[PDB]
């Protein structure tokens, strides 16, 4: 048993809810919250800008030190950093950004990072301002992630479309 409430069960391991991932993280304090990161860990908008704002910019300060030491992530890659006031850990995962012309085949590689963690609170990778089709992102999630993932979908309209179109 875990602390996640109000989710619809899609599969053995994937759950979904219409929720603000920031508000969900603040309530649950999960072991792992996933950030929709870019390779530079520049958290300006969307899930990343919202998560970073909720940490009072401490996520960005930590991220800048990580990049100064290690250089940029790979598209499809990840790093584990602090969860600050939101979670124990933040898994920063880089899905391909369609609005930058990145290979959508890298979405499966991105979701494979989730398998290193038994339970995660996450957004749909490459959705929102990353430009991918969220229906596709949910299909890749279900077909790739084997650990227990609790998906937070900000848009109520999109949430309802994801549920009603799910095979
Ligand atoms: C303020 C806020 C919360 C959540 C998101 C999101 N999931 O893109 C964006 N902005």
């Amino acid at each position: 048993v875990n602390s996640f409430s109000g989710y619809l069960k899609l599969t053995d391991n994937v759950y979904i809810k219409n929720a603000d991932i920031v508000e969900e993280a603040k309530k649950v304090k999960p072991t792992v919250v996933v950030n929709a990161a870019n390779v530079y860990l520049k958290h300006g908008g969307g899930v990343a800008g919202a998560l970073n704002k909720a940490t009072n910019n401490a996520m960005q300060v930590e991220s800048d030190d990580y990049i100064a030491t290690n250089g940029p992530l790979k598209v499809g890659g990840s790093c584990v950093l602090s969860g600050h006031n939101l979670a124990k850990h933040c898994l920063h995962v880089v899905g391909p950004n369609v609005n930058k012309g990145e290979d959508i085949q890298l979405l499966k590689s991105a979701y494979e990072n989730f398998n290193q963690h038994e339970v995660l609170l996450a957004p749909l990778l490459s959705a929102g301002i990353f430009g991918a089709d969220p229906i596709h992102s949910l299909r890749v999630c279900v077909d790739t992630v084997r650990t227990n993932v609790y998906l937070a979908v900000f848009d109520k309209n999109l949430y309802d479309k994801l549920v009603s179109s799910f095979l």
